[PDB]
């Protein structure tokens, strides 16, 4: 995360770090919701590691669990539908993150977090970083990305005029969230892509969770 600050231990306990350099959220204690582009496809897979329970990846308190299977959004090909679920061999005993099923929260100021780079071309982070990024309308986002932006499948956030705060390489798959009307965090997005990181005129793009919530929920029941 470019322009982020250190998250406190226990602040966002649903966060998990994935071995390929992605973030993810605990949709269930043993099911990670991440980006489709973080995996190569669906199927049995025991080569992925999810590190949960800590902001400091070097902590002896970290829990490292291996995957058993991956379910990448059906039909994924790099043009939207950027979501995937990863079944874990053992559950990570931490709070889970509720996903948005309506579009009522696709507005306001969001929060993102990850161990990705804090500068373009930078190395990964040892400590979880968090940042607040305001919602950016489809129109403004489209003024930047044109046809690359998939209407209804992608939501944008950040500072369109001046940049400065934005997820970066290594943060993909992480959840973008905010408070619902019950003072509980709810997930409206999944870090997906952007041109560069934190650049004026180029906001961050995220998987619009509300659009795929029913699909994610059904797929998760099959894991
Ligand atoms: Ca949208």
């Amino acid at each position: 995360v470019v322009g982020g600050t250190r998250a406190a231990q226990g602040e966002f306990p649903f966060m998990v770090r994935l071995s390929m350099g992605c973030g993810g959220a605990l949709y269930a204690q043993d099911i990670v919701l991440t980006a489709a582009h973080c995996v190569s496809g669906s199927g049995n897979n025991t080569s992925i590691t999810a590190t949960g329970g800590v902001v400091d990846l070097q902590s002896s308190s970290a829990v490292k669990v291996r995957s058993t299977k991956v379910l990448q959004a059906p039909g994924y090909n790099g043009t939207g539908k950027d979501w995937a679920l990863i079944k874990l061999a053992q559950p990570i005993n931490q709070p889970t993150l509720k996903i948005a099923t309506t579009t009522a929260y696709n507005q306001g100021t969001f929060t993102v977090a990850g161990w990705g780079a804090n500068r373009e071309g930078g190395s990964q982070q040892r400590y979880l970083l968090k940042a607040n990024v305001p919602f950016v309308s489809d129109a403004a986002c489209r003024s930047a990305y044109g046809n690359e932006l998939v209407a209804n499948e992608e939501i944008c956030a950040g500072y369109p005029d001046t940049g400065g705060v934005d997820p970066c390489q290594g943060d993909s798959g992480g959840p973008m969230f905010r408070k619902d009307n019950a003072d509980e965090w709810i997930q409206v997005g999944i870090v997906s892509w952007g041109y560069g990181c934190a650049r004026p005129g180029y906001p961050g793009v995220y998987t619009e969770v509300s659009t795929f919530a029913s699909a994610i929920a059904s797929a998760a029941r099959t894991l």
